[PDB]
């Protein structure tokens, strides 16, 4: 182990490798949860550093964690305690943080550690927008991070992450560590052409393919219009979305992905839209799903204890003393003059009310969605020893579910001191936090809880991946150990073996 260490020292230097615990906590420590021991944290600074030292790792025998950031809710982006039967290394690639813009800019290569942050930014002048938009992209969330969680922020229109085209490192059945380029573009022979070409920038439009391949997901559009189907809009454990590094959680190393970016969307405007019947805000997602021309761009639920505990713009303050549940409906060209009309009469019969947005009060309530989720998790913090830990849900309700507000089990619904529910409302997909009351058994609650939403015939994770919070189904066991043969990356995700060779 002192050799293995030396060589991870020598390949990265040794200002970029961790090894005493209370200086890796900082990266074996979840978001909201999860920790566990770790022998070393490495941070390659080169594409060419990073398969050298995954090289330095099989040959050690060790398991390998990818790691971006590190803002994964469901404990599987950090070491899920100390129990693996190898030691563990983390692998932060948050230091390979280039980006490379595809002809005018209709594509992408983003690397391990390019931010969505930076995507955006490097988008704006050239007029597109990226695939993808989620709650923590202000904290610094990563592009492939999203891609191998099948991540799926507030973009309406655009579906969960998702490319058939990257370039990855793959241990195989034999244990031996492989880099397969499918990218679509022509690269070089070997790893040191490959990753030199990429690192060196060297990448031309000339060396590029176009193939038919697709590098996003084609046509969630239509899938997220069709509310008469009776199976959700998009999951975790969705087979279609699970490709190569698509959804690999960490099973495969991805050193680059090739994505579309979208043109630009012309004039946005946000829709506050409040109201005390959760039927109303039903029909209004159903409406316009089946009848408006223009989707739009985003529509984010939030709940008003959820409001209240994640909270400041007097119209909100309005808002929130006079409607329960709230609509942040947000269009963009056309979409707007569209639905500010079906609005003014749709709330001319129909309970609550809404107002157009001043580009202040739309960003500050988009910003107030956001931070839903890290309220709960503060709010548990200053109650500590009152309310047991935070038992946070993340589901995907069926298309043509007719009931999506939930009215639990009376004796269910009474273990509850809170009932934090905001989510991504026109693909029916709700994050669901409770504040559980002290001495409730919180295990035999969530047991409880997901087989009520089996019986509404949601699926669970939604868009926070399985992490080692909920149970991989067999799609998802299936994908992980064809990705990963031998279990040495990530290893138990999904409550699935943690041995080598599963
Ligand atoms: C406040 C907040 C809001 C959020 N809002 C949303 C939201 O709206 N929608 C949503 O879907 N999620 C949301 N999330 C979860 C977030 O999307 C994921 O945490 C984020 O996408 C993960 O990106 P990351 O860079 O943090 O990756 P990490 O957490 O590091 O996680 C990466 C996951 O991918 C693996 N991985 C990372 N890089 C690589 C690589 N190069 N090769 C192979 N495997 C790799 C890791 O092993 C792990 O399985 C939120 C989280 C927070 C804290």
């Amino acid at each position: 182990n002192k050799a293995f260490l030396n060589e991870l020292a020598r390949l990265v230097g040794s200002s970029h490798l961790l090894t005493d615990p209370a200086k890796t906590a900082r990266y074996r420590k979840g978001f909201r949860s999860g920790q566990g021991d770790a022998l070393a944290v490495v941070f390659p600074g080169s594409l060419l550093e990073l398969w050298r030292v995954l090289k330095a790792c099989v040959t050690a025998d060790k398991i390998i964690l990818m790691q971006a950031a590190n803002t994964g809710l469901t404990e599987g982006s950090t070491p899920n305690g100390n129990d693996y039967d190898r030691d563990v290394v983390i692998i932060s690639t948050l230091r390979l943080d280039k980006l490379h813009v595809l002809g005018k800019g209709e594509q992408v290569l983003a690397y391990p550690g390019t931010t969505l942050y930076s995507l955006e930014k490097a988008l704006k002048p050239l007029g597109r927008e990226p695939h993808s938009v989620i709650g923590s992209s202000c904290i610094g969330a990563s592009v492939i991070g999203g891609i191998c969680n099948n991540s799926g922020g507030s973009l309406v229109q655009r579906g969960p992450a998702y490319t058939e085209m990257s370039l990855f490192a793959r241990i195989n059945e034999d244990g031996k560590l492989t880099l397969v380029n499918h990218l679509g573009i022509d690269l070089g022979e070997t790893p040191e052409q490959i990753l030199s070409k990429l690192d060196d920038d060297r990448i031309k439009d000339d060396d590029v393919r176009h193939d038919g391949r697709h590098a996003h997901d084609y046509d969630y559009v239509h899938r997220v219009r069709d509310i008469e189907a009776d199976t959700p809009a998009r999951y975790n454990a969705d087979p279609d979305r699970l490709f190569e590094s698509s959804g690999c959680a960490g099973k495969l190393a991805v050193f680059a992905v090739r994505l579309d970016t979208f043109e630009a969307e012309k004039n946005q405007q946000v829709f506050y839209i409040g109201t005390n019947q959760p039927e109303v805000l039903t029909e209004i997602r159903r409406h316009i799903l089946a009848n408006f021309e223009n989707l739009p761009v985003a529509g984010e639920y939030m709940h008003r204890d959820i409001y209240d505990i994640a909270e400041l713009p007097p119209r909100m303050k309005n808002w929130r003393d006079k409607y329960e549940h709230h609509l942040l409906l947000k269009m963009a060209g056309d979409g707007v003059g569209e639905a500010k009309s079906w609005l003014v009469d749709y709330f001319k019969q129909a309970e609550g009310d809404f107002f157009v947005c001043t580009p202040e009060e739309g960003s500050k309530a988009f910003l107030h969605r956001f931070a839903a989720a890290g309220a709960a998790i503060r709010y548990q913090a200053v109650h500590s020893d009152e309310v047991e830990d935070i038992l946070a849900l993340d589901i995907a309700l069926r298309r043509n579910d007719t009931e999506w507000y939930e009215h639990l089990p009376p004796e269910i619904d009474s273990q509850l001191v809170h009932k934090l529910y905001y989510g991504h409302f026109m693909c029916y997909v709700f994050h669901q936090d409770y504040i559980v009351k002290k001495g409730v058994d919180v295990h035999a609650l969530k047991e409880q809880m997901l087989e009520l939403l089996q019986q509404r015939g949601a699926q669970y994770p939604a868009e926070h991946n399985v992490g080692h919070l909920y149970k991989a189904p067999e799609t998802l066991q299936k994908f992980y150990r064809e990705n990963d043969p031998t279990n040495s990356m990530n290893p138990g995700i999904g409550k699935t073996s943690k041995r080598k060779n599963w």
